[PDB]
Order: structure tokens, then C-alpha cells, then sequence
DNA sequence: GCGATCACGTA
DNA sequence: GTACGTGATCGCA
């Protein structure tokens, strides 16, 4: 039940066919500076297994690897772009990537290696990955008749699935998604990883000096304030310190015992002198750990650069997500630890860090979608939509709203936004489920366009089994049908969330298209360096500031034509810090 | 070493 | 209540 191919030894003109499935395979999580442990090819003439160091010195086969004109089917083109960059090869014609097809067309099903795929479509004659290489540290790669028959099975697999999932991305309507969005937006993601983000290494280090005193002092005051030593990290060991040593009342529970999370924490601190002292604690201890300790272990010393893996088909939404290191959560709301962002730095001197991000995308969306009049109206003004949401639901004009006022308004729009629900509202303004009750009932009163948007979109999950983007991303929610209140009520919130969520990554993923066209007619040095969800990062010289102030917003702005305007803001700097 | 759990940072 | 990735602990081998 084996596989017919030639194990060559040179490369041959028949291998080199104008269409071909290709595998280029990276055998370790992280691609960057990685080796590539094998290589097969399939096409028209046959099945061909070909040893790395033979094909990547061949000028003819890296010649046809860069011809656009000879179109390849891979999977995760991505990862073998970037390891061949590291190695001075370019990658091009890839012309359909099963990864980003299967992802399109169900993107609940995970799919992380060519045989996840190939079952979408009854196809079993190739073996997961993790069957070939193992798992963790068993992780190896194969001896050659083992490796070369796996690696030809995965091409004879993309070879022939690529036909029956373009069909079905056809029916769906997700035939431009693929070929137009996410296929050319996966070379712009490559070239991202691959120039990386240059890091201030000494002065995180700084950094981390200072905060290890700052922590052996609060830590000290913990002990003595507790009348012993224990391990703070320890949720259980603080645990019995907070609510059996000290008494302190128990207002949640987890799972396995007492929550010690910063929300219930907060409620305690009238009580005890040492729930500020742990409160803080967690705050720098956090910093310290994941984003001092943690930035300097993944930062390349060759480089002094981070180099990121975006995955492109992971998240239920079509967001993007970030690894190693995860450069869309780096601190940015209290001061304390937004200044880690003055270690990233332009990667030559002279140059700055750009950044622009969309003002309120998400619920522009909304507007848009729900065609609801007050909604839009407010972004035609370009009002405050946190304050003008508190006049309309307090009913009360703008000299009336007070603080307080526009930070409930705040959350309702983020719950509305999430999938609004009475005790989700309720558990974040730390108030009644009644209460939040009144509040979403006083929301759709002034927004009616929006509740018509809300009850109109989770009948249509439930009709049709999925919902849609803007630009016809899908995301199936079987559980809208549920007889399970609480699971139920998570897909109704879905239903609600995902087209609006998944609409400003779509907006966001064809600006960052439409902007990488505009820098190369514009003939700018300015670089793509990151993507945040709402926010794009640049890097140029100074000299290309002015030009980048105007360029950037506009490319943006104009990514798609909505009935509300879409509103970028920008700053650039020194540091990432300062584009502030 | 492995996985379940808790906690917390972003959007 | 959205969507994620990471670090630490802990009890299991
Ligand atoms: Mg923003």
C-alpha cells in the first residue's frame, strides 16, 4: 500500500513542470534560520523526492522556485517562504495554499497539517505529522525511506485536493478570499517575520534590574506582613495565607479552590495591608517574567531582532494571532509597563517607528452592517461614541455625562460589540444582572438598528448553520441549535460578534494589502513591521515620515468604502513607546 | 517531561 | 461576554 516515486539523486527537467504540488519541508515549531529536512515535488510527470542540499544548490531548481510563472500547490507556503529566505531563496508562483483553503472553508476544524485537511474531503493516504515525527521530546525526524515517503505523501495529497476545495471555496463565494486576500497577504506576513523588530536589549535588561529590586522589596513586605515565607506565585499558597491564615472573606470560587484573580483581589484590599502589596506584586512580577525575562529569551542575538510567527489560520474570527513572541500584547494601558514598548527601536539608525490604528473599526462595522441611523450619524459627526452613548442611554446632553456615565457606556459598547449578555455586562461594572438588564434594554431603545442587526443575525445562524464577513469569511455555530442554555447563549454570541469582529480583520488584511502596493509604487524604504489587530507598524527613514503621515491613513481609510468613514490615527517616534 | 489549572497581557 | 499566547505551579510519571 506504498508509493510509487523516484528518490533522485540530481534534479531533471520533468521536475521542473510548470504546475506542481511542492513540500518544502520545516520539520521545527519555529521556521526562523530553520532546517529544511527534505523536499518533494508532484506533478505531471511524476512523484520525486529530492535531498535539500542537492535541490537548494541547483540553479535550475532555484530558479524555478522564483519563477512566478511556474505555479506551485503547497501547504503553509508561509513557513517554506521564510525558511528559504533565511537561506537566500525566494519562493514564488505559489498559486494555491491548502493551509489557508481548509481554514476558509471551516476554520473550527484546526487544521494544522495536510492530513487534517485531506479528511475534510475522504482523503486518507497520508499520516499526521505528528504519527511521523512525534510529539515533544520523542520529536525527531525520520530516516530517509521514512521521511521521503511521508513528504511525497503530503504532495500526492495537495496534488489532489486542491481541485475539490476549490470547488467548494467556489460555491461559498471564498474563491477571491483565498486568491486575492489571504494568499497575498500570507507573502506580505513572510516578509514581515523575516525582517523582524529590532530590540533594545540593554535597556530591557535596565528594566529588569530595576523591577528585581522593586520585587524583592514588595516581596519582603508580603512576608512580613503574612508573619511567614511562602511562594506568592503559588495561587494555592497564597490562597491559604489570604482566606485560611488571614481570614479574609471568600467572594469566588474556581474550580479547584479560591480565586485569587485581580478582580476579587481588589474587593479584598480594605481588609488587609498585604492585598495592595500582592495586587502589585502580580503587576510587576508579570512584567518581569513574560515580557522582560520573556522578550530577552526569543530575541536572536545575530540579529538583536524578534522575529514573529503570525498565524494566518488559527483564530474562529479571521484575526490574525502572533507567537514567539506574541507581539500583540505587549503592555500599553498603565504607564509601568507600556514603557517595555521603548525597547523596540527602528532596526538603522535614522530611521523611526510609524504607527497608525483604526479609531473604533469594530463599531464602524457594527454601523455599517446594522444600518442603524443613530449609530451612524454619530460616526458621520466623528463623535465620541463612549460619551455620545451615555447621552442617549442616560438621556442627558453632553455637559451632563459624567465620568462614571461614559465608562458604563464604554462597556456596554464593548459588551455590545462581544455578544451582549445581562451577566457578562453585569460581572464587568461590578453591578446586578437586573441592572445590566436595564442598561442593554436602554441601548437598543436610542440603537433599535442594532437590536434589528442582533435578532436578525442569530435567526440567520440558526437558518443557514453559519454566519458571514463582509468579505464572505464563514464561521459555522453548531451550537446555536443547543439545548443547553449556557452553550446555546456562547453561539448566539457568536453569531453577534463574528461578523463584526471578522469584517475589521478582513478591512485590516486588505489595507495591509492595499498598503504594501501603494509603498512599492511609491518606491518608499518603509517597511511592514507588525500588525495588531486594529494597528499597523512601520518602520522608515525619517526622511519618509512626512510622506508616510499622509500615505498610510489614506490607504487605510479607503480599504473598503463603507456607509460610515473609516478614522486612522497615527504617531511616530524613536521608540515604539513614543509613535504615541 | 506532560498536561490541567490559574492568572494576565492585548485587541 | 470576543479573540488569543505565555509563564508558573502542581501533581502525575
Ligand atoms: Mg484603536
Amino acid at each position: 500500500a506504498k508509493m510509487a516515486f523516484t528518490l533522485a539523486d540530481r534534479v531533471t527537467e520533468e521536475m521542473l513542470a510548470d504546475k506542481a504540488a511542492l513540500v518544502v519541508e520545516v520539520v521545527e515549531e519555529n521556521y526562523h534560520d530553520a532546517p529544511i529536512v527534505g523536499i518533494a515535488v508532484v506533478n505531471e510527470h511524476g512523484r520525486f523526492f529530492l535531498r535539500p542540499e542537492t535541490a537548494l544548490a541547483d540553479p535550475q531548481f532555484v530558479a524555478w522556485l522564483g519563477d512566478e510563472t511556474k505555479k506551485k500547490s503547497m501547504f503553509d507556503s508561509k513557513r517554506a517562504a521564510v525558511a528559504l529566505k533565511w537561506k537566500g531563496i525566494e519562493l514564488c508562483g505559489v498559486s494555491f495554499d491548502l493551509l489557508l483553503a481548509a481554514y476558509l472553508l471551516d476554520p473550527a476544524q484546526g487544521v494544522d497539517d495536510v492530513a487534517a485537511a485531506a479528511k475534510m474531503k475522504q482523503y486518507e493516504a497520508v499520516r499526521p505529522d505528528e504519527a511521523v515525527y512525534g510529539k515533544g521530546a520523542k520529536r525527531a525526524v525520520p530516516d530517509e525511506p521514512v521521511l521521503a515517503e511521508h513528504l511525497v505523501r503530503k504532495a500526492a495529497a495537495i496534488w489532489a485536493l486542491e481541485r475539490p476545495f476549490l470547488d467548494e471555496l467556489r460555491r461559498n463565494e471564498q474563491d477571491r478570499l483565498l486568491v486575492e486576500l489571504e494568499q497575498p497577504l500570507s507573502s506580505i506576513l513572510a516578509e514581515m517575520e523575516f525582517a523582524g523588530v529590532k530590540v533594545d536589549t540593554k535597556r530591557l535588561e535596565q528594566m529588569g534590574e530595576e523591577l528585581a529590586e522593586q520585587l524583592r522589596t514588595v516581596e519582603q513586605r508580603i512576608y512580613e506582613l503574612a508573619g511567614q515565607e511562602f511562594n506568592i506565585n503559588s495561587p494555592k499558597q497564597l490562597g491559604v495565607i489570604l482566606f485560611e491564615k488571614l481570614q479574609l472573606p471568600v467572594l469566588k470560587k474556581t474550580k479547584t479552590g479560591y480565586s485569587t484573580s485581580a478582580d476579587v483581589l481588589e474587593k479584598l484590599a480594605p481588609y488587609h495591608e498585604i492585598v495592595e502589596n500582592i495586587l502589585h506584586y502580580r503587576q510587576l512580577g508579570k512584567l518581569q517574567s513574560t515580557y522582560i525575562e520573556g522578550l530577552l529569551k526569543v530575541v536572536r542575538p545575530d540579529t538583536k531582532k524578534v522575529h514573529t510567527i503570525f498565524n494566518q489560520a488559527l483564530t474562529q474570527t479571521g484575526r490574525l494571532s502572533s507567537t514567539e513572541p506574541n507581539l500583540q500584547n505587549i503592555p500599553i494601558r498603565l504607564e509601568e509597563g507600556r514603557k517595555i514598548r521603548q525597547a523596540f527601536v527602528p532596526s538603522e539608525s535614522d530611521w523611526l517607528i510609524f504607527a497608525a490604528d483604526y479609531s473604533q473599526i469594530e463599531l464602524r462595522v457594527l454601523a455599517h452592517i446594522a444600518e442603524d441611523d443613530n449609530l451612524m450619524e454619530a460616526f458621520r459627526r466623528d463623535l465620541d461614541i463612549h460619551t455620545k452613548t451615555a447621552m442617549d442611554i442616560f438621556q442627558v446632553s453632553e455637559d451632563e455625562v459624567t465620568p462614571n456615565m461614559r465608562r458604563q457606556a464604554k462597556a456596554v459598547n464593548f459588551g455590545i460589540v462581544y455578544g451582549i449578555s445581562d451577566y457578562g455586562l453585569a460581572q464587568n461594572l461590578n453591578i446586578s444582572r437586573k441592572e445590566a438588564a436595564e442598561f442593554i434594554e436602554r441601548y437598543f431603545e436610542s440603537f433599535p438598528g442594532v437590536k434589528r442587526y442582533m435578532e436578525n443575525i442569530v435567526q440567520e445562524a440558526k437558518q443557514k448553520g453559519y454566519v458571514t464577513t463582509l468579505l464572505h469569511r464563514r464561521r459555522y455555530l453548531p451550537d446555536i441549535t443547543s439545548r443547553n442554555f449556557n452553550v446555546r447563549s456562547f453561539a448566539e454570541r457568536m453569531a453577534m460578534n463574528t461578523p463584526i469582529q471578522g469584517s475589521a480583520a478582513d478591512i485590516i488584511k486588505k489595507a495591509m494589502i492595499d498598503l504594501n502596493a501603494r509603498l512599492k509604487e511609491e518606491r518608499l524604504q518603509a517597511r511592514l513591521l507588525l500588525q495588531v489587530h486594529d494597528e499597523l507598524i512601520l518602520e522608515a527613514p525619517k526622511e519618509e515620515m512626512e510622506r508616510l503621515c499622509r500615505l498610510v491613513p489614506e490607504v487605510m481609510e479607503q480599504a473598503v468604502t463603507l456607509r460610515v468613514p473609516l478614522k486612522v490615527d497615527y504617531h511616530y517616534g524613536s521608540t515604539w513607546y513614543d509613535a504615541k
